[PDB]
C-alpha cells in the first residue's frame, strides 16, 4: 500500500555526507582530499580525475546493510536520502562528479525496503546552477537556477530519472519524491539563513513554478506518489494557498539551533516546542521534520542530549507526522559552545548505540 | 493600595509622539520642522534657539484632557508615557531640549488618575549616549551609553528624579517605572532589530548591570514602586535567572508585524499568538505588551483593522497582563504595502471614533 501521509508516522534519519558531501560531516575525509575547499565541487576540482575513484570508495565503505541494520535496531523506520543532481544527469559545465551513486542507492533502498519496509526519502538536494549560494544547493556562490530556463529543463530531467527509479524498483509505494532542499535568493547575508528572509517573493514565484511542474509530471506517471516540499525557511502556512488540499503533498521543515539564537542544552526544549507549534501549518497538508539536530548556540551539554533527543521526537511526532535526524553518521571534530564536538551531537548511531532508544 | 503586576490586567495606550519626537508619528510636524533630520536630536540641531518654542508647542497641544476623556471613553486603564532622558536632566553636551516636560506629564498624568484612576508608566524612552543607535535611544548612531560610566551615573540621575516625581505626585501607587526601552549593541544592520540578535551577551551584562542598580535604587526609596524591565528583544526566558522570584519586576515586551516577516492581516492573529505562546516566560514574573500595532508586512486591509486589534487585546490580556498600543495620536502618512497609510493602523482614538470597543 501506498502511504498517506496524513496518517502516517514515521522518525527517521538521514543518509547525509555519504552520496552528497560537506566539511563539517567527516573532518579526516575533507582534510585528506578537499585541499581547503568549501564545497564538494571544489573538492572534485581538487582530485581531478581522481574525484571519482574517491568519491566512489566513499559511496561504497560509508553506508552499508550494517548500518542499516544498526538504524533498524534504534527504531528507525524512514530514510531520507540527500543526493546531488549530478547522480541523476551528467551536465557537461558540472563540476560535481556524476557516477554510481544511484546504484549503491538501489542497494541500500532495497535492503531497507525488503527486510524492513522503510519508508525512503529521495531529495534532490542540488538542482543545476544552484539553489542557495551554498555546497549543499550546488556550490558556494551559486544561486544560478533561479529564472533560468535551461536549469528549469534539466531540473525536470532529473526529477523524470527519479520518478523513474520510483516507478521501477519494484516497491514504488516505499518511496516519496522531494525534488528540491532549502532554495535561497537573499542569503548573500547569512544572519537570514534558517528564516523566512532567506526567500524573497520573487525567488519564492521560481520555487512554485519548478513544483508546479514536478506536481503535474508525478500525476502524469504514478499520482500515488507523494512529493515533498522543502519550502525553505517560511512557514509551511506560507505555501498552504498555492495549492489545493487534493494535491498528494507533505511539507519538509529544517529546524535547527546552533546559532543566531540564545538556544542552549538546558532550553533546548523550549525552542523545540516553539517550532512545533508555530512552524508546522494550519492543518491544511501534512508536515514531516526532515532535518534536526539538537546542537545549541551556547552552552551545550553532553548529559542533556538523551532528554534533548527524546524530547524532540516526541515533540515532533506530536504536532507533525516524525522527523527524521541529521545525521546517521558523523565524524566532524569541529568545537562546540560548551562540551564536546560537533560528531557528540550529530552522530545518531552513537545515540543507537549508548541506548537511548532502550 | 500600590499594584501587584502578577493580579493587575488593563488595556492601555502609549502617549508616544508627545514628549519624544520620530519622523513617522506626525508628518506634517517632521516636514515642516524637521531640515531633513532622522532624528529629534537633528530636528533640535536644525531649529537651533527655535528648538524649544516648537517642542513646548506641542507638548502643550497634542495630548490634552480631551485625549484622556476619549481614551477612558474606549476602555483605556494604563497611559505609558515615553519621555527623553532631557525632560529629567540637563546634560551640557546634550541636542535634546530640556523644558517644562514634566509639568504637562503630571498636568496629564494627575487628570487621569483623578478622573479615571488610570495606572501610569513613566518611561525614560533615551538615556545619556544612545542605548540602540536609533532616534528613540538618544540620536541616530548614538551607542556610547554601553560599558561607559559617565553614562551611566547621568541615568541614575535620571533615575533619582523620575523616583523623586513618583514619591512627589500626591499619589506614588499609580505609577511603574521603566528605566530603559529596546536597548540594542547589534543593530548597525537593522535586519537583527526586533529579535534576540539585536543584543549581545556583552551588552546584556551592562544592561543588566544597570537594572540591578536601577532596582536597588527603588528598593533603597520605595519599593512599592514596581520596576518595569524592556529587556530588548530577548525572550523574557533569557533573564528570569537573574532576579529572585521576590522582586518587584514586571517585563515589557513589544511585539510588532510590519517589517522583516510574511505577516499580512489576514494572518495577523497567528503571528499575534504565536508572540503570545512563546515569548511570555515561564511565568516566573508578570509580562505586560507595553507596545504593538496591527501593522503588517504584506497586505495590509483596512476591513480587518477592528478583528486585528480585538484579537490582540485578548491575546495580550490572557497569556499576559495586559498592552498598551503604539500610539494613542498618530496622523503619519507614510503608505503602507496593501491599502492605506500608516495612520490608519496606529492611531489608536480613530479605533475608538470608530466604535470598535463599543
Ligand atoms: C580533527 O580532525 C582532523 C582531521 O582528521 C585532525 O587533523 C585534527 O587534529 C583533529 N583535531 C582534534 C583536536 O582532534
Ligand atoms: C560502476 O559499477 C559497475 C558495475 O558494478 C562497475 O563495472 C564500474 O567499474 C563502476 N564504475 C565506476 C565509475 O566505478
Ligand atoms: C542560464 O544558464 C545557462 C547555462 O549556464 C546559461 O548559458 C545562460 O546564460 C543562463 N541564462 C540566463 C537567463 O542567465
Ligand atoms: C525546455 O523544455 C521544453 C519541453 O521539451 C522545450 O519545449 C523548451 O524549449 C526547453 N527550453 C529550453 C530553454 O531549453
Ligand atoms: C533580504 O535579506 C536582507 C538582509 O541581508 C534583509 O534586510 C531584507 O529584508 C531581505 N529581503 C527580503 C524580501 O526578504
Ligand atoms: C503627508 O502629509 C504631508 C504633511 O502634511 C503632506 O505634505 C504630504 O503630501 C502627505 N503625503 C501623502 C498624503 O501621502
Ligand atoms: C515653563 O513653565 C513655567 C511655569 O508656568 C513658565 O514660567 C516657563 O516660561 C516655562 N518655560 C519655558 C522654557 O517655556
Ligand atoms: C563616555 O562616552 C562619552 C562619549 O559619548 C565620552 O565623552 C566620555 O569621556 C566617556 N566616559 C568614559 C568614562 O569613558
Ligand atoms: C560615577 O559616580 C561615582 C559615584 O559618585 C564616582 O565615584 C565616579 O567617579 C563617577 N564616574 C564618572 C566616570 O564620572
Ligand atoms: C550581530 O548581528 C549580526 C548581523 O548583522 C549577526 O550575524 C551576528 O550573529 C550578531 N551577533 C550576536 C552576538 O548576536
Amino acid at each position: 500500500s501506498y502511504i498517506d501521509w496524513r496518517t502516517f508516522k514515521g522518525n527517521g534519519v538521514n543518509l547525509g555526507g555519504w552520496l552528497e558531501q560537506e566539511s563539517t560531516i567527516d573532518s579526516l575525509f575533507w582534510d585528506k582530499y578537499s585541499g581547503g575547499a568549501s564545497d564538494e565541487w571544489g573538492l572534485c576540482e581538487h582530485l581531478g580525475s581522481q574525484c571519482g575513484p574517491v568519491l566512489e570508495h566513499r559511496y561504497a565503505t560509508l553506508i552499508t546493510k550494517a548500518d542499516i541494520d544498526k538504524l533498524a535496531s534504534g527504531g528507525i523506520t524512514v530514510l531520507r536520502i540527500p543526493t546531488t543532481y549530478a547522480a541523476w544527469i551528467d551536465l557537461p559545465s558540472s563540476q560535481l562528479y556524476s557516477g554510481n551513486q544511484t546504484a549503491y542507492l538501489k542497494e541500500i533502498a532495497d535492503y531497507a525496503i525488503k527486510t524492513y519496509n522503510m519508508h525512503i526519502i529521495i531529495d534532490t538536494h542540488s538542482l543545476p546552477g544552484g539553489v542557495n549560494g551554498l555546497t549543499i544547493g550546488e556550490a558556494t556562490g551559486h544561486w544560478y537556477w533561479f529564472y533560468n530556463e535551461t536549469h528549469f529543463n534539466y531540473s525536470m530531467q532529473v526529477i523524470d530519472q527519479v520518478i523513474n527509479f520510483i516507478q521501477t524498483s519494484g516497491s514504488p509505494q516505499s518511496y516519496t519524491l522531494e525534488p528540491i532542499n532549502e532554495p535561497a535568493d537573499n542569503n548573500t547575508n547569512m544572519v537570514v539563513f534558517g528564516t523566512p528572509l532567506a526567500l524573497t517573493d520573487h525567488g519564492a514565484a521560481w520555487v512554485l513554478k519548478y513544483i508546479r511542474a514536478v506536481v503535474q509530471r508525478v500525476e502524469s506517471v504514478n499520482p500515488n506518489i507523494p512529493v515533498m516540499f522543502q519550502g525553505s525557511f517560511k512557514y509551511p502556512q506560507y505555501w498552504e494557498g498555492d495549492f489545493p488540499a487534493s494535491t498528494n503533498l507533505v511539507f519538509d521543515t529544517h529546524h535547527y539551533y546552533y546559532e543566531h539564537m540564545d538556544s542552549s542544552s538546558e532550553n533546548l526544549p523550549e525552542y523545540i516546542l516553539a517550532d512545533a507549534r508555530e512552524k508546522s501549518g494550519t492543518g491544511k497538508f501534512p508536515v514531516f521534520v526532515g532535518e534536526w539536530a539538537i546542537q545549541a548556540t551556547y552552552n551545550n551539554t553532553l548529559a542533556l542530549r538523551k532528554r534533548n533527543v527524546l524530547a524532540g521526537l516526541e515533540t515532533w511526532s506530536s504536532f507533525s507526522q516524525g522527523s527524521s535526524y541529521w545525521t546517521a553518521k558523523f565524524t566532524g571534530n569541529t568545537s562546540v559552545a560548551g562540551q564536546g564536538e560537533q560528531k557528540d551531537y550529530w552522530c545518531y548511531e552513537t545515540f543507537i548505540d549508548e541506548g537511548y532508544f532502550n
